[PDB]
């Protein structure tokens, strides 16, 4: 009813100004102070207690222009090749939200 | 008048069906006989009879999937990230034919 069509409304509105919300990103990914790449202990420090409960360098600047990369082919495009305009982004998005195979792999700490 | 109706007529015929038109490049590029990789050799042998007459692996497999991103690129799309359809593509293409200070740059025995 209305969460799709606010969604491919308001996905349009960075298509005509695709050369300004991208700005951002490159440069928030050349500061010193950077800590967005997975670390041996950042990625574990935030997982480990989960499961604990249960229990009772050249790479990063790869690294950020695969992301780079990754964040303009998400919008305007997908993985697949195809064009995928907001008629069918939406749509995609929406239903890889709701579905229980996938939810099946998910954390068990996502969803009680 | 008519080269740029033709141009934009004849590319689209590939549009419908692009799933098609690349399974040939990828099926011809994997034999085993392949010489279109450049050689030392290969690549001067065609080319040092004009400077006589003015003078009087993995890397293999990877230099396929570049050409292959390269192809896949080039139809539908854009080296820019535009979109860039049927409008506008031909248009381009045509531009860097036409335009001296391009011709400028080319090989001497290309044109007299």
């Amino acid at each position: 009813g209305v969460f799709r069509r606010c969604c491919e409304k308001t996905m349009e509105v960075m298509r005509n100004s695709q050369e300004t919300l991208l700005t951002i990103v490159e440069v928030l990914l050349y500061d010193p102070l950077f800590d967005w790449t997975m670390n041996p202990l950042k990625a574990l420090y935030l997982q480990q207690r989960p499961e604990d409960e249960t229990e009772l360098d050249q790479s990063f600047n790869k690294v950020a222009e695969r992301v780079l990369m990754r964040l303009q082919e998400k919008l305007k495009g997908v993985e697949e090749g195809t064009v995928l305009s907001v008629g069918g982004q939406v749509n995609l998005l929406i239903q890889q939200a709701i579905d229980p195979k996938n939810l099946s792999r998910l954390f068990p700490g996502w969803k009680a």
